[PDB]
């Protein structure tokens, strides 16, 4: 079979804004919608979860088990935009250091959270098992390889490996022509 | 809208036990409730798996896809520990070596189960990620990185990080205090 | 326990399918018409099978492990278990920037690598492992947690990394253990 939603239950979710041809597994979980949002041709599959401010462009694949944690700050996509399985992505993370307690169970103000936007560029391939800390941006075209950390920023057109990532090489700018080759004859 | 269940519905499954404040979705996956405490201000976020021998404390984050597998030793967890996302916690682990058979479709004889018991004492944090295999004491105050493994216990205190862990600094205690000035005000 | 009854389960059509197959509810199956499961195998919570997954005998596919068959295929021979957490691909996206990616996508912009994946007798695949496409992974092989595997493994040994390295010969006492398991099964 398939475990999508279909045109109509899309609709009936709340979304911010939602795309056409939007394909989202009902064995996802999606919290606040209501700032979500999501361009077209997008596909989001078994397990992920959304929650808070998430903004997906147009011809994104969130593949399974993938979790968006928007937070009040945010994520965004933008187009051709892809994430390899099991990806975490947090807009907002705990203090590790010893000098904050911690988690939903704790009041605001003995914490310490590290938060900022998050934003990944065109064409940026976030490779299986990876994970990306808040306030942090995925340069145009970078790919980044599976079980990677990410912790900062990264320049555009380049493959990253490694927990945390290093520069490994470049990334072939030839998905920009073929971006317009296919937008051509739509 | 949130998964968890209303305190109504949590008593219907009946745990060993269970305090108040505690939310456990529905889409996580309790087996073996009876072998399960839980204290109060705990939270299990969905797609995670609690398995036979567990045992949670207070003011407790259990994130999302974490699998707890406690079979018959146990898993123990004091106050103000957390596990970030993904992790896995396991009381039994298969013998890798060429010397057994092993999982659930073989007799028991043809196997070699390294068991034991896992604790975590309060203030650990397991970062996203991360494997903790069998008869480990994970020291109080204790902060293992994101994408972590570790085999042996852990000393109070300190900062772990890698496959397997290495210890890399000293975490800091002011978060004794902060649990002092907090407690203080209730 | 999640498992479906001998009964859900011949209404779900896989190609073939034995005895003493526990599946759990809370998996996903798709084209379960292209997925064979031998006897005595087990499928833990949130799994994800799809397209073409050939399963043999005393197997366990651990909770949170997603098979990508594909067209190519993902075979696993009897005795294979997989642990928790982790990633077959029969089929993937090539990173380089030569193409664009994914289902959103039409086939002739993407250069998809493909290529069965093969998980020979006694294999071990540990925990939040990756596996790749035109992979076969050696008879009685290990591969530690966390690993991560993008060509052929060589039988016999354990592997640990990212990329996967060669670290040690597996015993093959498993051989004997299993002779002894299947002739207890006659006499
Ligand atoms: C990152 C990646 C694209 C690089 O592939 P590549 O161009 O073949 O690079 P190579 O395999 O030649 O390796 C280059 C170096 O990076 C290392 N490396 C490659 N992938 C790595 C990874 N994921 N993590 C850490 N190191 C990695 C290799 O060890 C090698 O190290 P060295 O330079 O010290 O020898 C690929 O390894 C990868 O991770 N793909 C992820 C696939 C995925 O997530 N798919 C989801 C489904 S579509
Ligand atoms: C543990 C952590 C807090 C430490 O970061 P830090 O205090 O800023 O220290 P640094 O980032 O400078 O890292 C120190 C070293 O360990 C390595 N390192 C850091 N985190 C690592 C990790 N998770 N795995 C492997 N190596 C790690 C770095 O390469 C650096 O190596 P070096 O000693 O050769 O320079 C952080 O890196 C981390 O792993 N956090 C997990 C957060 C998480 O899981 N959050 C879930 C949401 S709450
Ligand atoms: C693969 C495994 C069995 C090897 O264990 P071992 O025989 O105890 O070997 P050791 O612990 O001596 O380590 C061998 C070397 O590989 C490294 N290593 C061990 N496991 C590793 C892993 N998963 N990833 C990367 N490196 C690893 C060690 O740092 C050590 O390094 P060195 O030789 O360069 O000093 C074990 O490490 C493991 O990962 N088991 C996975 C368990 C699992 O996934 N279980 C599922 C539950 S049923
Ligand atoms: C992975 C996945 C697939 N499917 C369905 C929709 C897909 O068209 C089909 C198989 O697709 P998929 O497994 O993603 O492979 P491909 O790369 O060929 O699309 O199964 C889901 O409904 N949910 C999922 O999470
Ligand atoms: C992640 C998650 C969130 N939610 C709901 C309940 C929470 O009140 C709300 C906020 O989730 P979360 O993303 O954890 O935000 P925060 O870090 O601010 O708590 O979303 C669930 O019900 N289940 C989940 O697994
Ligand atoms: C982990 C898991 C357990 N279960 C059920 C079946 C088991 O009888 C029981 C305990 O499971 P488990 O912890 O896997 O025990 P064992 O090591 O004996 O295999 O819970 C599931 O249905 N699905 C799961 O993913
Ligand atoms: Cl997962």
């Amino acid at each position: 079979m398939n475990s999508f939603y279909s045109q109509e239950e899309l609709k009936k979710i709340g979304f911010l804004s939602v795309g056409k041809n939007v394909l989202i597994s009902k064995k996802a979980s999606i919290y606040n919608p209501g700032v979500i949002s999501i361009g077209n041709n997008v596909r989001i599959d078994d397990f992920c979860i959304l929650s808070g401010k998430v903004t997906i462009g147009s011809y994104s694949h969130i593949a399974a088990y993938t979790a968006l944690y928007g937070g009040e700050v945010g994520i965004e996509m933008y187009d051709f935009a892809n994430i390899s399985s099991r990806t975490i992505v947090y807009a907002a993370i705990a203090d590790f250091s010893g000098n904050a307690l911690m988690g939903p169970t704790i009041p605001n103000q003995y914490k310490n959270v590290k938060t900022g936007k998050v934003i990944l560029k065109k064409h940026v391939i976030i490779g299986a098992h990876s994970i990306i800390f808040p306030n942090v941006v995925i340069g145009e075209g970078v790919a980044v390889g599976a079980m990677s950390m990410v912790k900062e920023s990264l320049d555009d057109w380049y493959i990253y490996v490694g927990v945390p990532v290093r520069k490994i090489k470049a990334r072939k700018r030839k998905i920009v022509e073929l971006e317009n080759e296919f937008l051509k004859s739509m």
